[PDB]
C-alpha cells in the first residue's frame, strides 16, 4: 500500500535484467549479499566503479541491493 510513495523516477538510472539469477553465483570476497534478478526487472545504478569487475544496484521488485555484472544486464532506456 505504498503506491506513489516509494516509486521515484526523477533522473534515476534504470536497467532491465536479461538473465535470471537466484543468489547464484555469489559475489567474491566480502562485498555484500546477492540480489535476485529476473528477465523484466528494473534496477537502479546505486554504485558503479571503473577498476572493479563488479557493480552494485537496487531492484525495484525486491527492494534490495546486491552485486552483479553490468554486462549481464541491459539498459531499459537511454
Amino acid at each position: 500500500r505504498a503506491q506513489d510513495k516509494k516509486r521515484n523516477e526523477l533522473g534515476l538510472p534504470k536497467m532491465e535484467v536479461f538473465q535470471e539469477y537466484y543468489g547464484i553465483p555469489p559475489p567474491p570476497g566480502a562485498f555484500g549479499g546477492f540480489l535476485r534478478l529476473n528477465p523484466g526487472d528494473i534496477v537502479e545504478l546505486t554504485k558503479a566503479e571503473a577498476e572493479h569487475n563488479w557493480w552494485e544496484g537496487r531492484n525495484t521488485a525486491t527492494n534490495e541491493v546486491g552485486w552483479f555484472p553490468c554486462n549481464r544486464v541491459h539498459p531499459y532506456v537511454h
